């Protein structure tokens, strides 16, 4: 097999990284474009690694050279599956610098402002346990909406600051098409949740900026919100400076 056939399989899980990292879809995807173009144009430029997947993401890395660098090693082992060895070798750094790395991060990634959020899922086992991280962390579940119909009258009662939202629904309906109406008369931060990511990481048509896998180590939940919020603030710091 060839590079193209070597890395096409790794692709859409870059592109749920790049997303993660730079906190919207379009960034996100063009990143991984921008890597993908560069690659093709230089196969050389490859660098040699333990595995394809490892040589792909540190690829990204040292053209990425963007949310900080101890951000990128929690989310290489929290979202990405990467044990600290590998996730070491994508960022160019020795063993013991990734550990101290990654405690810098746990303490800012487990420390969220307590935030009012909506979950969308209609699996009660799935449903607690994203409730029980989230409150772990201090934020607070307004409620859980089964269908697009409980989740549009939550979110009108309690308007809350963030939604959790699975992809499918009790009925056959979409938790995109739900979210998307209320998107459009306000704009909060959204994590999809879903048992099938690869299917929303083509980087080919609008998809989500954070994908949670069904079922999910709870330490995802724990990254992508961090991330949710961290770009949340940076964006309402920004959205308001003038005033
Ligand atoms: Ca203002």
């Amino acid at each position: 097999m060839t590079l193209s056939t070597r890395i096409a399989p790794h692709l859409p899980y870059l592109r749920r990284f790049s997303r993660a990292l730079t906190g919207s879809q379009s960034s996100g995807d063009a990143y991984v474009a921008a890597a993908l173009e560069a690659l093709i144009a230089d196969v050389g430029i490859f660098p040699e690694a333990s595995s394809d997947r490892i040589g792909l993401y540190r690829l990204f890395c040292n053209l990425y050279k963007i949310a900080p660098l101890p951000r990128q090693a929690f989310l290489l082992v929290a979202v990405e599956g990467f044990n600290d060895h590998e996730a070491a070798e994508i960022l160019e750094v020795d063993q013991a610098e990734f550990g101290r790395l990654l405690s810098t991060a746990s303490g800012e990634i487990s420390r969220q402002v307590a935030t009012r959020l909506m979950i969308i899922e209609d699996e009660p086992l799935i449903a607690m346990d994203i409730e029980q991280m989230v409150e772990s962390l201090g934020h607070e579940v307004v409620g859980i909406a089964r269908t697009k119909d409980e989740a549009l009258a939550l979110y009108e009662k309690e308007k809350p600051r963030m939604v959790l939202a699975d992809i499918q629904l009790a009925d056959g309906s979409s938790g995109i098409d739900a979210v998307n109406e209320i998107l459009h008369d306000n704009t909060i931060p959204v994590i999809f949740i879903t048992a099938f990511p690869e299917r929303l990481l083509t980087g080919e048509r609008p998809e989500p900026t954070f994908l949670v896998t069904k079922p999910f180590n709870p330490d995802m939940v724990k990254a992508l919100i961090s991330q949710a919020l961290f770009f949340e603030e940076a964006s309402q710091v920004a959205a308001h400076h003038h005033h």
